[PDB]
DNA sequence: AATAAATGGAATGGGG
DNA sequence: TCCCCATTCCATTTAT
């Protein structure tokens, strides 16, 4: 099963949902999400992984929290803003 | 207040 | 057994 982070790289890489999430500085690896259209990429991910329950964007930030300890993404002190490691950039 | 976002502990569920 | 990689639930705090 796909990892979290790697879906999200992947829809950035292959702009199927631009209007709900995009880079702001792409040689950083910061991206962001849109205030009123990211529910839409939350229920993608729910779908993608089969989960139970819809998926909501609160759900899906709260596993992104998760990899602030192990680096993968960090929070971004900007709104619904967010950065990946140098080295899930490189793979 | 109404609306939104953030913080994050804890319980529960996946697939080895 | 017990870690992986979340998902779900819930209470609380901050937004300027």
């Amino acid at each position: 099963k796909i990892r979290l982070y790697q879906f999200l790289l992947d829809l950035l890489r292959s702009g199927d949902m631009k209007d709900s999430i995009w880079w702001v500085d792409k040689d950083k690896g910061t991206f962001q999400f849109s205030s009123k259209h990211k529910e839409a990429l939350a229920h993608r991910w729910g779908i993608q992984k089969g989960n139970r329950k819809k998926m909501t964007y609160q759900k899906m930030a709260r596993a992104l929290r998760n990899y602030g300890k192990t680096g993968e993404v960090k929070k971004v002190k900007k709104k619904l803003t967010y950065q990946f490691s140098g080295e899930v950039l490189g793979r």
